[PDB]
Formats: C-alpha cells, sequence, structure tokens
C-alpha cells in the first residue's frame, strides 16, 4: 500500500503487462541493497512491494526493465532501463506510486505522494 | 524570429521531418483565423512564423498536424493533432519555443520562452 | 464508464481537485457541439461523462481548463487550456482513459485504450 | 561532438542554467566508472563532454543533478537526480541528445540519435 509502480506505453496506449521492477535502499554503507521486487500486472501496475512497517525512511531506488519489455516486442530501445532514485518518508509516512510512461526513445516517470 | 516551433519522435528518436504546423490568432469574434504555417525542417524545427511587428499581444494557438505523420510512418495515433494555446507578450515581446514530444498515443508540449 | 479524464500536478506530485473539463463532438455540420462537462473529484478524475449508448464514432475534443487551476493557485502559465482532440469508437466501442499531467509551461498528454 | 545535454524547465519554461551532469562507463566489474562531467550552459546545454575517438562501444550512464537544481529555486523536488542509460553505439558511432524535460515531481528523457 504504501508503494505502488504503474507502467504504460506510449505507442500502443495500454498498460504494460510483466515488466520486471526492482527496488533497492541505499545502506548505512552507501550500497544498493535489494528491498522488493515484482512484475506488473494485467492493469500495469505493481502492488505488495512493502508495508508501512518495513518502508522507513531512506533512499530508495526503482529500477523498471523497460528493455526486455521492448525486446519481446520487437524493438531495440535506446534506454538499458527506467530508474527512479527519491527519498521516501522523511517527514512521515507517506504512499508513493511511481508512474513510468514508455517510448522507445524515450521516458517519463512521475511520483504521486499522498498523505494516508 | 519571435516564434519557434521544434518537434521530437520519441518512438524513433529523431527529429520530426516535414510535419504541418499551423498558427491562428484569436479574433474578436472568438473564431480562429489563420495566421502562418508551415512544414518542420530535417532538424524538427520551423523558423520564420512571424515578425516581432505582427506578433502582437493575443490568443495564438499552434496546430501541429501529429495524424498525418504518423500515418506516412505507418503507425496508428490517437490524436487527430497536438495543440498549443497561449495568450502572447502579456508582459512584453518574448522569444517563444513551442517544443513538442510525440509519441502514437501521447505528446507533450513546453514553451520555452527567452527575454 | 467509457470516457474518464486524469489530471495531475506535477510541481505538487498530487491529483488535481476541481478543474473544469468540458467535452465535444465534431457535429455533422463540422461545428464543435457540447457534448459533456464536469470537474474533477478529490482523486483527480472525473467519471460519468457519457455512457456506450450515446458515445458513438466521432471526433472528440476534451478541453481542460488547465489555466484556471494555476491562477487559483497565484501562477500565470503558458497554456490557456490542454485540448486533447481524437477519433472514438470507429473500430467499435472502447474505454479511453485522457490523462493530462500538469507544469505552469508544459503539460503531457496520454490515451489509455482498452477493450470491453 | 558524439554527446550532448539539453535540459528544460517545465516549471519556468527556460533552459535550466548550470545544472551539474556526470556521465559514467560501466566497468567490466559492472561498477560506474566517471568518464565526464559538466554543468548546462545558459541554453541549457552541455557539449564537449567526449570525443569519438573515446566514445567507444559500451554502457554509458548520464546524471543530472536535478535536486540541487530545485533547491537552487526554492522548490521541493522529488528524485535524487535524473538518469538515462543507455548501450552507445551498438551499429556505428552516432550523434546522441540527451534532452531531458524537469518538473518537480515529474522527468522526462529522451534522446535524439543521429548519424
Amino acid at each position: 500500500c504504501p508503494l505502488m509502480v504503474k507502467v504504460l506505453d506510449a505507442v500502443r496506449g495500454s498498460p504494460t503487462i510483466n515488466v520486471a521492477v526492482h527496488v533497492f535502499r541505499k545502506a548505512a554503507d552507501d550500497t544498493w541493497e535489494p528491498f522488493a521486487s515484482g512484475k506488473t500486472s494485467e492493469s500495469g501496475e505493481l502492488h505488495g512491494l512493502t508495508t508501512e512497517e518495513e518502508f522507513v525512511e531512506g533512499i530508495y531506488k526503482v529500477e523498471i526493465d523497460t528493455k526486455s519489455y521492448w525486446k519481446a516486442l520487437g524493438i531495440s530501445p535506446f534506454h538499458e532501463h527506467a530508474e527512479v532514485v527519491f527519498t521516501a518518508n522523511d517527514s512521515g509516512p507517506r504512499r508513493y506510486t511511481i508512474a513510468a510512461l514508455l517510448s522507445p526513445y524515450s521516458y517519463s516517470t512521475t511520483a504521486v505522494v499522498t498523505n494516508p
């Protein structure tokens, strides 16, 4: 509930199914520790990555495997992935939606942050 | 010089060449009267649409014929065109660049306004 | 259900509440006939604009009053509105989500089209 | 000449001036080794990062320090930075322009690749 990822294909106007997503948290050592992973559903959404308790203050990285998505459609895209890095929960708990809009040579990402 | 249009293709990663662009000025009776037009260059740009003398304050519309572009590439598009409607020079003349980034089912338009 | 509009503020990362939306349909005469209107909810969404029966083949125009939104926040934005023009239902009935992402000098719009 | 970065500010409608940009090359041990850096000009552009000789095939990362830009403007940002990771010249050398459009809670990056 605190962290959701949503992915859309701007060529077809359709959610992207089965796209891999990895989340990492920046370590006290400054390394990227694996934190959660999953794949998008038929709606293009990935829920259930974490809980309010586990999702503490930190720097988080959401890495979306956009290249495998395009390659499965026959396309050699520009980007290796889409990677979103942000500080979370530093003013207390929030709910974060990380959205990505994909084209072969472009991507856009927006964050919708709300207070529960 | 006061108005320029620059268009990019997010599918191919290239400027959009030979895209038609039409510019209109809102008339007093709230209709759109045609004002200038052209086709983007090989750099995706359209210069020379108007002059400082002619580009007075008012409401302007820029229409980019995105549907014809995508049809020429054999790609099904969503929109009939991409539009930008804006008020010009409300606080003095400026240079306006209308930058458009095109995908078949999405577009963004940004104004880069320099004094 | 066949037509939904969703609007987000890219400065704050938040849905835009109370934004006016007007829909028009291109006439047999080639005029823009008023078709439906409403305002976005606290989620930034506007539902219930039309029905499958009324929403026939045609060229439709969705006009979002982004300028009033910015002016209420003290900002003089570049665009007078955000206007999305598209052919609908020409290959049969579909569900359309028209999304807009707003900044004072920029907007993005994407269409998500699905088959029920 | 082979790599250029261009950055626009969607809030103010201007190029982003004095934004730091760092470029890295993936090393064989899968770490990022620093390769070039600079600050955007008054046109929002950063030229001269590398040369055709040095810009060989491989995986490159471009980091744009968007957070520092927004902090300088007194605007709260979401992201730590904007990134682009790409494979270069897989089918020959090309000119790459990485165009980034920035808002405090959203960004887009587009590659304009010309031969």
